RNA sequence: GGGAAUCCCUUCUGCAGCACCGUUUUAGAGCUAGAAAUAGCAAGUUAAAAUAAGGCUAGUCCGUUAUCAACUUGAAAAAGUG
DNA sequence: CAATACCTGGTGCTGTAAAAGTGATTCC
DNA sequence: CCAGGTATTG
């Protein structure tokens, strides 16, 4: 008995199918356990088992460091309590008593109500005087009077529990606050570089011009206006653009060769300054550096938007001007309103349910929202034009606690906090005590490399500590070992050295390594000139030579450097071919260079002696981002440097590790021979070996030495090793059921192995629209253009392609230097670079938006050379704009290299059919080594089964040129139907031509395999088309002789196959998990489903949750008290234990039940029951439990495959020739009459199982109205229709315009007496319980 | 076919650190005419606390990923069963 | 108890190594 | 999104 089987691996469903010898799916009596009248059942060996998604750890992540940060947050505000404790005692014995209760009831409140004060009197007073926090923190911050401690500690609580961001390192307002001083001197700098060409900056306010709540072009524009005979593109204008935050190039104002774009934003711009600078001199960088500084000043006067010397709290003075300012607009918009519009007044400030300010303050209205409400009832009135301009500054009738406020650095808050403090600390003498250990509490931040502060009970942390005592803010340096933690935060994450496995690997910027990247590539070049015999490598003195004379003196090395100075200049060479490297070299000595000119020492970094201080401080600069941490271990060099050195070697960081060590580049020697690889590198005589010889060589000692390091650790489970693979963690799940699929069907087959596995793989193509915004804003802004000034577009309009695409390009053509119309899209095409008959690439990656795909050229190539020489410099920018990828980039310029060659298409055909994803080969593997485990007389493994893979390009092919069609509306037997195609397709290809095995099985001219690779699945065809030929009924294997593919018999079972209407659809139950319930914290409700988010908050007093998710139901039978006298009363009923209460049921489930109130409870009938427990009724009608109360749809509709190929046919679903085209045509409308025998289908079905009497009514009336209506929508409909039958969930669908909602079932009573389904994966095996027996 | 180093890119995964909102109950004395529903007006911008219930291991830690038919034997781990 | 219509926490930033898709040089 | 929970109206 011999077999083979099929996979079809989703991201949520994994097909399966057993084939015999000829392509048939064998049957089998099941035995059936339980207590029912059946003892077995017949299966057919095909199915698939569905499951939902697999999901991904990030919203876990997110909520767990949400929770550390509430909890620290929290933390904070006890230790400054803590602080305050015994002289706020000595105030007022209650005051933090009354703020840790303020959430509660007066009922349940212990203290008085008002917290702050404890009286009415002196809680007004206080309100009356400070309306906002702001008002408190402004008065302590300037006032000299003695303060209450208890509005001292409430402003201290107020910056510290809000902080603000740590993006700027550092301390603020250092005399960089001023716009106006900051720009007069940055003119004195350009005037002092530019005495012939002074700008005269007199009467220009550019406080008001710079810091105007406008956008960045348009103040430049101002600014600029102000200032005749300079344009915005001049430099004194690009200076004024950089300091905005644009992206100017000042390679025009300079002459440069080459862009020299600046972003003081970038990561890149403190080197993109100083290789402008290298350029230009050194005299410039005053200039760019005032520029720098008037961004500071600029970037502060976004949020301080008052005079910050009237006041040394120019914040809490900002958002007073705000309560001020809207406080007078609604005075002046109240009064205006009750004159003009007296009607709308109430409508305006008293309706919460309309987005007037009633609804801004006290519904839900945004100030959006709000904003939208009122613009056009201020555009109707008079006297509104200047609450009509602070509403398009966004800047009317503002509040202070708002979503813009993440602009506010900390430094802000501290300074606030430093002034109430240097005030306060003159009358109490614990602040000036504590004053510092205050400002600790707002300033500390735990570093992201040392992780959570834990003591043995965290897989998340890594945190060493120098002594065992509690961490506090005060005490983290001498507690925590950071040092000894940020090396673990690194190493925890590098590989090590896959050769050496016990050695770490280099930093990838270190000296070594680049030493190594360069002799390596360098070894393999060769040259020849005119009197050589053949080309000759270069000696160990040429390269000598040539690494000293231009990688250490040039950062990269092209090959006209290498022809000219060196070949011309040294051996005396006018003309010299060059192989082995293309352009210019690849490996490059850059950190040879920055340390060059860090140090200006090219005797110590040629000085050997120097190596290992050389290699250890690129480690500290690779290791560590911290520079405090960088500078205390450089710290043991500073006598080699000076300081100036020393500071400029801090400011150098790199990032990023090699992928060898130290130990195999320069550390082990061969035997014989005493060298290392990079001796072998640097010299080997005339074979010159690079790594990947020098390391399989036999003749050496370094392949032994290899062998002998390796080790194998613990051996990961199934589980474990499919947990590591690289991938998506939806496509693990499939893998691993696909494995347990697997075993569970050979256990089927009687322990016997199947002679092939054949695994398909779908291709995963599954917010990101935000994605596209952000990428479409940074380009513009980095190409300058303004586009998104002439043409806003919302997020969400970017899902449509040629609209994404037309803003990727700028508005232009790709390939004409013309501008594109944004109203004419419709009329515009979406062309392939490289055409979809060679690459099936549908992505933005491969596609541009063009006029007419006829200006592309001819369309059997890339883009021609004439497009390329018009539009290559436009491509360039649109590269550095990162509007197209540089593999777009290079698809698109393939012409200069010489197009697509007949390789590239073989290659590409090939590609279309050969599997070559690294997750596929991961599977074959899997399955490879569990099915194949025995080794022969020489020692090597012996492949019993043969894990084939394929390419969904093959079945699906097979499938319409033998019109065995698809639809995947109509059931979830596709699954199934791929699997075994998959299974039929793959042996019998493997059988055809044996040699394919190298290619399609695991284990270990171009027009000709051109054409074998397009005619690979010809034989399967009987006639192949001024080709027009036949091939034989019978195909059989060439050399053995042995029958491969009946096309008269075999076609009909693969259509037996696919028309048997059993198919083991099994959806895996699972239990719930994630979040307790809805996230939404609702108000006070009279109703027994709200939760409470605390112990003690009766929800009908203070909210909570509602909504909770049912981990799994649970089946009770019991009795519970019934009426006023409590008789004992039998029920069996369905109890949902919630996610919440799972572990307090499971550690006691009679207790748990008893509390609920059931009394008596069989113990033994407790029924488990996750989401998905199939139940089967009367005719065949099964439900799935959705919850405890609501079920889903559990049948499949096994639609005839006459009535499928028919509505794929009809519907046009997805050609060939146009007479094919004809009889395809011709059968749908011969064979119009299937539409009513679908409907009819449909009915008997929905009569059976669904029970939906309205809504099946509906679609009757539906489909009786639109019959009308052209054959291939109303087949296009009817495809819609099989919604209302589908497995699982009910949903709405729509057939024309009509609109079906979906029919739920709101109740389980009925699977109480139904009997319960219990399957194995396949569902081969079942437990039928009959729930009637029970109760 | 499988694999390695480098160059120019891109994407996915895992982890850590942090900010701004939102929501919720309470506090911010509403007034006048009404015996009452109600009417006329005044007012609104702020704060406290919670942000999975909670847990023991008590840490400035942990609490939403992965994994799960049934049955037999087991505390579980597991294996076994057609 | 059924059927109907509403509801559903969100945004921004910093740091990090790794596999893997694809083009190229050199090799096992 | 999808699809289970909830109150309202039957
Ligand atoms: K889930
Ligand atoms: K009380
Ligand atoms: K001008
Ligand atoms: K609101
Ligand atoms: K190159
Ligand atoms: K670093
Ligand atoms: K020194
Ligand atoms: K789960
Ligand atoms: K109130
Ligand atoms: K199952
Ligand atoms: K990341
Ligand atoms: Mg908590
Ligand atoms: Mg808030």
């Amino acid at each position: 008995k011999k077999y083979s089987i099929g996979l079809a691996i989703g991201t949520n469903s994994v097909g399966w199918a057993v084939i015999t010898d000829e392509y048939k799916v064998p049957s089998k009596k099941f035995k059936v356990l339980g207590n029912t009248d059946r003892h077995s059942i017949k299966k057919n060996l095909i199915g698939a088992l569905l499951f939902d998604s697999g999901e991904t750890a990030e919203a876990t992540r997110l909520k767990r460091t949400a929770r550390r940060r509430y909890t620290r947050r929290k933390n904070r505000i006890c230790y400054l309590q803590e602080i305050f404790s015994n002289e706020m005692a000595k105030v007022d014995d209650s005051f933090f008593h009354r703020l840790e209760e303020s959430f509660l009831v007066e009922e349940d409140k212990k203290h008085e109500r008002h917290p702050i004060f404890g009286n009415i009197v002196d809680e007004v007073a206080y309100h009356e005087k400070y309306p906002t926090i702001y008002h408190l923190r402004k008065k302590l911050v300037d006032s000299t009077d003695k303060a209450d401690l208890r509005l001292i500690y409430l402003a201290l609580a107020h910056m510290i529990k809000f902080r603000g961001h740590f993006l700027i390192e550092g301390d603020l307002n250092p005399d960089n606050s001023d716009v106006d001083k900051l720009f007069i001197q940055l003119v004195q700098t350009y005037n002092q570089l530019f005495e012939e060409n002074p700008i005269n900056a007199s009467g220009v306010d550019a406080k008001a011009i710079l810091s105007a709540r406008l956008s960045k072009s348009r103040r430049l524009e101002n600014l600029i206006a102000q200032l005749p005979g300079e344009k915005k593109n001049g430099l004194f204008g690009n200076l004024i653009a950089l300091s905005l935050g644009l992206t100017p190039n000042f390679k025009s104002n300079f002459d440069l060769a080459e862009d020299a774009k600046l972003q003081l934003s970038k990561d890149t711009y403190d080197d993109d300054l100083d290789n402008l600078l290298a350029q230009i001199g050194d005299q410039y960088a005053d200039l760019f550096l005032a520029a720098k500084n008037l961004s500071d000043a600029i970037l502060l006067s976004d949020i301080l938007r008052v005079n910050t010397e009237i006041t040394k709290a120019p914040l809490s003075a900002s958002m007073i001007k705000r309560y001020d300012e809207h406080h007078q607009d609604l005075t002046l918009l109240k009064a205006l309103v009750r004159q003009q519009l007296p009607e709308k007044y109430k409508e305006i400030f008293f309706d919460q349910s309309k987005n007037g300010y009633a609804g801004y303050i006290d519904g839900g209205a945004s100030q959006e929202e709000f904003y939208k409400f009122i613009k056009p009832i201020l555009e109707k009135m008079d006297g509104t034009e200047e609450l009509l301009v602070k509403l398009n500054r966004e800047d009317l009738l503002r509040k202070q606690r708002t979503f813009d406020n993440g602009s506010i650095p900390h430094q802000i808050h501290l300074g606030e906090l430093h002034a109430i403090l240097r005030r306060q600390e003159d009358f109490y003498p614990f602040l000036k005590d504590n004053r510092e250990k205050i400002e600790k509490i707002l300033t500390f931040r735990i570093p992201y490399y040392v992780g959570p502060l834990a003591r043995g009970n965290s897989r998340f942390a890594w945190m060493t500590r120098k002594s065992e005592e509690t961490i506090t803010p005060w005490n983290f340096e001498e507690v925590v070992d950071k040092g000894a933690s940020a090396q673990s935060f690194i190493e925890r994450m590098t590989n090590f050295d896959k050769n050496l496995p016990n050695e770490k690997v280099l930093p990838k910027h270190s000296l070594l390594y680049e030493y190594f990247t360069v002799y390596n590539e360098l070894t393999k070049v060769k040259y020849v000139t005119e009197g050589m015999r053949k080309p000759a490598f270069l000696s160990g003195e040429q390269k000598k030579a040539i690494v000293d004379l231009l990688f250490k003196t040039n950062r990269k090395v092209t090959v006209k450097q290498l022809k000219e100075d060196y070949f011309k200049k040294i051996e005396c060479f006018d003309s010299v071919e060059i192989s082995g490297v293309e352009d210019r070299f690849n490996a490059s000595l850059g950190t040879y260079h920055d340390l060059l000119k860090i140090i200006k020492d090219k005797d110590f970094l040629d000085n050997e002696e120097n190596e290992d201080i050389l290699e250890d401080i690129v480690l500290t600069l690779t290791l560590f981002e911290d520079r405090e941490m960088i500078e205390e271990r450089l710290k043991t060099y500073a006598h080699l440097f000076d300081d100036k050195v020393m500071k400029q070697l801090k400011r150098r960081r790199y990032t990023g590790w090699g992928r060898l060590s130290r130990k195999l580049i320069n550390g082990i020697r061969d035997k014989q021979s005493g060298k290392t690889i990079l001796d072998f590198l640097k010299s080997d005589g005339f074979a010159n070996r690079n790594f990947m010889q020098l390391i399989h060589d036999d003749s050496l000692t370094f392949k032994e030495d290899i062998q002998k390091a390796q080790v194998s650790g613990q051996g990961d489970s199934l589980h474990e090793h499919i947990a590591n693979l690289a991938g998506s963690p939806a496509i693990k799940k499939g893998i691993l059921q696909t494995v347990k699929v697997v075993d569970e069907l050979v256990k089927v087959m009687g322990r016997h192995k199947p002679e092939n596995i054949v695994i398909e793989m779908a291709r995963e193509n599954q917010k990101n629209s935000r994605e596209r915004m952000k990428r479409i804003e940074e380009g513009i802004k980095e190409l300058g253009s303004q586009i998104l000034k002439e043409h806003p577009v919302e997020n969400t309009q970017l899902q449509n392609e040629k609209l994404y695409l037309y803003y990727l390009q700028n508005g232009r053509d790709m390939y004409v230097d013309q501008e594109l119309d944004i109203n004419r899209l419709s009329d515009y095409d979406v062309d392939a670079i490289v055409p979809q008959s060679f690459l099936k690439d549908d992505s933005i990656d491969n596609k541009v938006l063009t006029r007419s795909d006829k200006n592309r050229g001819k369309s059997d190539n890339v883009p021609s050379e004439e497009v390329v020489k018009k539009m290559k410099n436009y491509w360039r920018q649109l590269l550095n704009a990162k509007l197209i990828t540089q593999r777009k980039f290079d698809n698109l310029t393939k012409a200069e290299r010489g197009g697509l060659s007949e390789l590239d298409k073989a290659g590409f055909i090939k590609r279309q059919l050969v599997e070559t994803r690294q997750i596929t080969k991961h599977v074959a593997q899997i399955l490879d080594s569990r099915m194949n485990t025995k080794y022969d007389e020489n020692d090597k493994l012996i492949r019993e089964v043969k894990v084939i893979t394929l390419k969904s390009k093959l079945v699906s092919d097979f499938r319409k040129d033998f019109q065995f069609y698809k639809v995947r509306e109509i059931n979830n037997y596709h699954h199934a139907h791929d699997a075994y195609l998959n299974a039929v397709v793959g042996t019998a290809l493997i059988k055809k031509y044996p040699k394919l095995e190298s290619e399609f099985v695991y284990g270990d001219k171009a027009t000709a395999k051109y054409f074998f690779y397009s005619n690979i699945m010809n034989f399967f065809k009987t006639e192949i088309t001024g080709e027009i030929r036949k091939r034989p009924l019978i195909e059989t294997n060439g050399e053995t002789g042995e029958i491969v593919w009946d096309k008269g018999r075999d076609f009909a079972t693969v259509r037996k196959v696919l028309s048997m209407p059993q198919v083991n659809i099994v959806k895996k139950t699972e239990v719930q998990t994630g979040g307790f319930s809805k996230e939404s914290i609702l108000p006070k409700r009279n109703s027994d489903k709200l939760i409470a988010r605390k112990k003690d908050w009766d929800p009908k007093k203070y909210g909570g949750f509602d909504s909770p998710t049912v981990a799994y139901s649970v089946l009770v039978v019991a009795k519970v008290e019934k009426g006023k006298s409590k008789k004992l009363k039998s029920v069996k009923e369905l109890l949902g234990i919630t996610i919440m209460e799972r572990s307090s049921f499971e550690k006691n489930p009679i207790d748990f039940l008893e509390a609920k109130g059931y009394k008596e409870v069989k113990k033994d009938l407790i029924i488990k029951l996750p989401k998905y427990s199939l139940f089967e009724l009367e005719n065949g009608r099964k439900r799935m439990l959705a919850s405890a109360g609501e079920l889903q749809k559990g049948n499949e509709l096994a639609l005839p495959s006459k009535y499928v190929n028919f509505l794929y046919l009809a519907s046009h679903y997805e050609k060939g020739s146009p007479e094919d085209n004809e009889q395809k045509q011709l059968f749908v409308e011969q064979h119009k009459h299937y539409l009513d025998e679908i409907i009819e289908q449909i009915s008997e079905f929905s009569k059976r199982v669904i029970l939906a009497d309205a809504n099946l009514d509906k679609v009757l009336s539906a489909y009786n109205k639109h019959r009308d209506k052209p054959i291939r929508e109303q087949a296009e409909n009817i495809i819609h229709l099989f919604t209302l039958t589908n497995l699982g969930a009910p949903a709405a669908f729509k057939y024309f315009d009509t609109t079906i909602d979906r029919k739920r079932y709101t109740s389980t009573k009925e699977v109480l007496d139904a009997t319960l389904i219990h399957q194995s994966i396949t569902g081969l095996y079942e437990t039928r319980i009959d729930l009637s027996q029970l109760g």
